[PDB]
């Protein structure tokens, strides 16, 4: 006479909880409190709260169906521990409808953002609230680097069947090696935002990490995601295990991985094999083109001032980094003349 | 300037996060100035010790991402360095790095710090809180003997 | 008057679960949900689900 369902620790779990929370026909017999700080921009800041439903029996009149819901935790909980949700009714033709509406609520939040996933044991999870996309034009790189990388990535993503027809693993890996503050990770963020993919950052120096855990993580990544290995030169994981995971029998399929270093010389030949690192790019220090385009980005319209600024930078004869230029422009916010005056500050480093 | 210019960072695609460094000899007023600035802004200091062995990279990232609002991060003696160098670097300036946070670092041995940590993106402002100077001596005397 | 059988953690276990799942005469009184992403080749991608018993 009635039908039921269970779910715990799942993508739809939080989506479901959010959908229950917003719904106006909630008859929540048990409540909780979630305190949060509300920021009225720079005008003022105050603290407020929201009475999230608590654990127990709750009724909802979902468009003509009296649905009962039950939230309960395990014997204990903040290390991970299972929490399950149940839902009760005779007819299930509204069940999938509620689940789809929860999906829609989830999609609304992750509209103009890029989700970040982190390694926690053999599976991933979202880390913090999503962040806004770093649009590619903001990332100033040397001429042709951005365009070449984008063309390579689009060619790889589009040519899916072509790999299979010729018996190659449909997996590609990119390397961005260069000095610090050269825009590497910024470009990773921007490319992920452009493709609408989600970055799955992974730290191999993590001691609790193991080869089996590594293989499971790289095989159970969420779809439409990019793997990121910041400072792959850092190297419980084993060298052979890593090599096999990147390119080997246990290696996954339909994945894109990005690696970054400041010391590419440390990396051996096997890791730099084309099968593992197909594309390698030198994200070097700032060049006059990069300096000019950064100046236009921070001081748009100021052309002659740009010309004098780049001439002065050239005359200084310094290996200025891009981040140094960003810091200088941030000091002299909306003050191109002040930036021109302080241009000499880039020479000093300590 | 940093606190007021919030939207300006976003419009130009920069992380709204800044880091300050106060390097100098001991007993130069570094941590005292940190306390005073936090009091002036009415912020709450969130002191963090990286030399703590039980600390981990994931724990570090969660802590720097779940800080209470209206707070200042403080890393006393950042030159001390289970945390990893790469993990710390990514946490300060990286994909997992948080937003709308101000961090203050102090050292007596800035030479130990490498170039990557001293990158402008991570340490935007660096100040030498040196030994006493005649101006400082005079003003201290007026403070204690007005 | 009736007979029974047990199995756990075995090659036939997952095979059995899949056979129960596909069967149309299922009268499953308890359900679950398995969310998965459906890829319409390069044309588009969307997310869907399956109510596993
Ligand atoms: N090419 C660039 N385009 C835009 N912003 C840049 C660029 N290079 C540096 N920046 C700025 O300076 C910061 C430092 O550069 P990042 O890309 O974050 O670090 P990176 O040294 O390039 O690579 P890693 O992985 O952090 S060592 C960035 O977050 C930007 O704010
Ligand atoms: N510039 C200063 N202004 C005011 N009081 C100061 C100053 N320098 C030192 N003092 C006093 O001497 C103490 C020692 O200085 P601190 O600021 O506490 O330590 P510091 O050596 O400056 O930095 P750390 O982080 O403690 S190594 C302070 O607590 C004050 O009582």
């Amino acid at each position: 006479i009635v039908d039921l369902e269970i779910q715990s620790k799942d993508k739809s779990y939080a989506w479901f909880l959010t959908w229950m929370a917003k719904h106006p026909q909630r008859v929540s017999r048990h409540l909780s409190v979630r305190t949060n700080y509300i920021q009225h921009d720079n005008g003022s800041v105050s603290t407020k709260f929201s009475l999230v439903p608590g654990p127990g029996n709750h009724w909802i009149r979902y468009k003509g169906a009296f649905i009962l819901i039950k939230r309960e935790r395990s014997a204990k909980m903040s290390p991970f521990e299972t929490v399950t949700l149940t839902t009760l009714y005779r007819d299930k033709h509204l069940f999938d409808d509620i689940l789809n509406e929860a999906k829609d609520i989830a999609l609304k939040t992750t509209e103009g953002k890029t989700v970040i996933y982190t390694s926690f044991g053999p599976e991933w999870r979202k880390f913090g609230q999503p962040k806004a996309k770093r649009m590619l034009p903001s990332v100033i790189l040397d001429s042709g680097i951005k365009e070449g990388i984008l063309d390579d990535v689009y060619d790889f993503m589009k040519n899916g069947k072509w790999y299979s027809d010729r018996g190659i693993p449909y997996r590609r890996g990119y390397l961005l090696y260069g000095p610090p503050g050269s825009g590497k990770t910024s470009f990773i963020q921007a490319l992920a935002g452009e493709l609408d993919y989600n970055i799955c950052i992974l730290n191999l120096s993590e001691n609790n990490l193991t080869d089996d855990r590594l293989n499971h993580l790289m095989n159970n990544m969420p779809e439409r995601s990019i793997l990121l290995l910041e400072d792959i030169d850092a190297a419980s994981v084993t060298f052979s295990g890593l090599l096999n995971a990147l390119d080997g029998v246990t290696s996954s399929e339909e994945t894109i991985t990005f690696m970054t270093t400041n010391h590419p010389e440390k990396l051996d030949a096997a890791i730099m094999r084309p099968g593992r690192i197909d594309y390698k790019v030198f994200v070097g220090n700032a060049t006059p083109y990069q300096v000019e385009k950064m100046f236009m980005k921070f001081y748009p319209g100021e052309t002659d001032i740009c010309k004098k600024f780049v001439n002065s930078v050239k005359e200084l004869d310094i290996t200025v980094s891009t981040a140094q230029l960003q810091g200088l422009f941030v000091m002299n916010k909306d003050a191109p003349h002040d930036a021109l005056k302080m241009v000499s500050s880039l020479r000093n480093a300590n």
